[PDB]
């Protein structure tokens, strides 16, 4: 008695198990990775045959990013995590401006949707100028 064939988990992927077999009885242990973009969940990464008639197990890794702060105007937003949950993200203010705000910026989740904190700060020019005499 087999679960049958591994489904395919939009919130996983293969990371191993030669998919040369066709059954594995109850019991088996299989890996699965989280693909990038997942957050706050991790406390498991295993499909084993239950006693249903298929493969059990817990919600491991969690996708959930957060909008992206958008453009920042005299400005560098540091993105590069794709905004996943549980990250920080700094700013830069360019030349003829400086960073005020809050140059971090933390990927937080409400509800179900996740939600951001803070986005873009305020680039405004320094107190020094020679633009003009």
């Amino acid at each position: 008695m087999n679960c049958g064939p591994p489904p395919t988990l939009s919130f996983a992927a293969p990371m191993d198990i030669t998919l040369t077999e066709t059954r594995f009885k109850t019991g088996t242990t299989l890996k699965y990775t989280c693909l990038p973009g997942y957050v706050r969940s991790h406390s498991t990464q295993t499909l084993t045959c239950n006693s249903d008639g298929e493969w059990v197990y817990n919600t491991f890794c969690i996708y959930k990013r957060c909008r992206h702060p958008g453009e920042l105007r005299n400005g560098q937003v540091e993105i590069k995590t794709d905004l996943s949950f549980g990250s920080q993200i700094e700013f830069s203010c360019s030349e003829g401006f400086f960073l005020i705000g809050s140059t971090t910026s933390r990927c937080e989740v409400q509800d179900r949707g996740v939600g951001w904190s803070h986005p873009l700060p305020q680039c405004e020019i320094l107190e020094h100028h020679h633009h003009h005499h």
